[PDB]
């Protein structure tokens, strides 16, 4: 029933060697999109495109924290296969600790791919996506709706991405271009089902749906926000987060 | 197929957006339920449907004795629910000051009661199907308006009632959500001058009042196993309206 | 430096017999204020009263979900004093449970006192309010805010409150009446001193300040929402939660 | 004398909503420390206060080293720090495809570095008075603007930064709030024109732009005994600008 929704669109995914860009990579690409797998990394990438159908799968090294770099990119990948039709910003870096815990480096490494990715891949892509009348989807994060503790540069840049997803929604979205966000409570990874039960317990407690959020969950979003049934959704930050941000913070007795 | 042999009850199913989900859902394969008071409309919106796979209900959701007897009489003669659209509403335009008592009456009535009691008559039957619920609440749930006060405090009840039910519920299998339409294209608004529904277009950044079948397109979504980790979410539907800051457009 | 500052000033309060209505009258009292102390109760309000100055508080007795009563209410208070200055909007009930929990009488007991009560009090105050640019302080809650386990017909009123707070700002602010709330976490009882350290233990770990809200320093923002220092404040829903609303959800790790 | 002693540091002092901050606290018996990086402006700001109780300091808060000497300086010199207001900033128009790297680089390094390292040299200082941050975030922190992209971005940061330092730092007695303006008569906004200024008199509900010392105010307020159980708020200063749903006037 989902057949061909994406017959033949170009998606560029950043930070398409994580769980949910594989996750994306690999549901966009099950509904016919021409799928540009974009990382700073290469086995990844390499290995899920070659996993791929043979001519719709493409793997690219970027650094989005650098803008020459990123326009370079968007403008290569509109000139090779003609169109792009969706960004999905998915690039991700994190740090812990408060601002006492964390340096000037931590911040600059989040900053720059959480925030300058962010606002790089979007204005350099942009010039495309309003030909196609594509879209904008953004891996902001439960962490960029409310704070945390112990995460205060990561709080800092996906409010950013949150705010920043708003801001260009009303700037682009009359000419055709929509712009929303996902805000996934934390992913199901190994680096996070090497967690203890003591700590895995302490998230599940705080999410209504008892569990963390599968990568395949986030992408199913992702292509949702980016679907012709989307038509009216804009400047939207959708919780991916079984509830998580729901709650008022008090405890659940 | 998405919906396939799933029993939808859909609230305010006889005009607007409870039409355009009613037939959204059934073209999915659901067999539909339809509850409105407006006898006529929702009877010729379900003769409209594939025989056998489409039931009106004559109700007034504001009335708890109606509702629980309607969602138990639902579920014995179909045997399941899996989906309620809390989608029935109605609107008045004023302050306090310009609205009556019986306005407010009227207001919380159908807005809040009727969303209270048939998610409260709906649930047991949506545990044991592991089911959903999508509130219609509006982008006047989430903020406040200009001259429509009772309106703004109904929508308001709706947005966190879907916050605090999904909490209860969500862990036992259950999805509570909402859609938050900006201005659609429906009977509530028809009415309503030139002026103000062009103003809408500058607040609006797509420029336009949405398609009802633009937000029948989002509670199919949000009832979608491509739902599966959204719960307690107020997803506006409002072409970036409630995403701006209240400021007027900076260039 | 806060002496006179509601000097003659006639400051209504609803809930006035409760934890933050005695901390109010005492509060808007000690900076010349004459308060009405309206409460169902009879003995807590009295008391109150008589420990302030002669003739500067009043108690009476009122059901705020009882409309006909409270257009009289508000009618023979600004008849007796000439004036009413200050609306706070403190009565307030609260049932535990889900709504498979709580009863259709469980729900007509919080949505009358708590909904009713403001839509009613704020009406039927407001032709006094206009004549003397006052203003109106709800009691909401954190439970307005975003959603509790077991408190669902609760959360719903406070949501209703939140939000017409907003709608209540934009139809009179501009007309000299502003509308703001307090939304405070847990307030210190001995209906909340009687819970096992177990309990308290589990508020106080989500609220960084670590501790629940002593009733005076809810009361000390309700007076700073009347005061001039607040004359661009509305339609604000001011969190005094020691933190509990700046949570995503996440756990305290 | 609310503040008779402390020692109250505000970026951005030299004009608007900064000055009427160092006044304010100033009046309220504070030493105020001045910084910014206008130094004619700060220097008469400084001078116009009470001899000995007010001390300006030339800088560039964007830059972390120059900020550290400050704070350390500072602490060193009058023995204590009790307040941070982050009120410096900059405003460029327009949307991401109509400003440029170099206006990106200029709004983070001042609207969002600023405030990250006033806060983070602040801290240690702080901790021993059991002292407070004050933010300067904005409406459009809050939500997005047309026209600001970039400003959005930072401001977006401000405010959930200040939350996610307020759960980090609340709890060893150091509160962190901000403020979000809609539009101040100062500076930053007087080159805007009159059609924008005119609608922003329709989307503020109080229809006038805020005076500086409204925001003032509040910024004293926050830092005050009588905020002591206010933590990681956001609070609008906006004469109900964020309190809408986007939507224009109903009637
Ligand atoms: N149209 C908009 O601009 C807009 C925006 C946001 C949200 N909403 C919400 O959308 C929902 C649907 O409204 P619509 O715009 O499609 O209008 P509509 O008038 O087309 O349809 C509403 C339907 O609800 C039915 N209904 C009303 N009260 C009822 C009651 N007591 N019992 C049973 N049925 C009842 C009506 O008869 C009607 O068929 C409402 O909850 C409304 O508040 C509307
Ligand atoms: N004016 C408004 O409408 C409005 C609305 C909301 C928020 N704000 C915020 O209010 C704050 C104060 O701005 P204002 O409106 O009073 O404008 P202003 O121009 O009157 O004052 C801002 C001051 O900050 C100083 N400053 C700027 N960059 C600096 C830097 N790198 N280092 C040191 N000092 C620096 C400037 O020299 C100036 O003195 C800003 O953060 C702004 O974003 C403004
Ligand atoms: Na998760
Ligand atoms: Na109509
Ligand atoms: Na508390
Ligand atoms: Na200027």
């Amino acid at each position: 029933y989902f057949q061909g929704r994406f017959d033949n669109k170009v998606v560029v995914i950043t930070g398409a060697g994580n769980g949910m860009g594989e996750a994306a990579a690999r549901r966009f690409s099950a509904e016919g999109a021409i799928v540009v797998l974009a990382d700073w990394a290469k086995e990844a990438v390499d290995k899920v495109a070659a996993s791929l159908p043979k001519g719709r799968a493409m793997a690219v090294h970027i650094d989005v924290s650098d803008h020459v770099a990123v326009e370079k990119m968007m403008n290569e990948v509109a000139e090779k296969l003609g169109r792009i039709d969706v960004l999905l910003n998915n690039a991700g870096v994190h740090v812990a600790g408060s601002v006492l815990e964390t340096s000037i480096d931590d911040w600059r490494r989040i900053a720059g791919v959480d925030i300058d990715g962010v606002v790089f891949c979007s204005k350099f892509a942009l010039p495309h996506l309003l030909k196609t009348k594509g879209c904008i989807v953004n891996t902001a994060s439960q962490s960029g709706l409310g704070g945390d503790w112990g995460a205060a540069y990561y709080c800092a840049a996906k409010g950013a991405v949150v705010n920043l997803t708003r801001a260009m929604a009303l700037d682009h979205g009359g000419d055709g271009v929509r712009i929303n966000s996902v805000c996934p409570s934390l992913v199901k990874t190994n680096m996070t089902n090497g967690w203890p039960q003591e700590i895995r317990d302490k998230f599940n407690e705080r999410i209504a749906l008892g569990r963390a959020a599968e990568p395949e969950e986030v992408a199913a979003v992702m292509a949702f926000l980016a679907s012709d049934d989307a038509s009216f959704i804009n400047g939207a930050n959708i919780p991916v987060d079984g509830g998580a941000t729901a709650s008022d913070g008090a405890p659940k007795i």
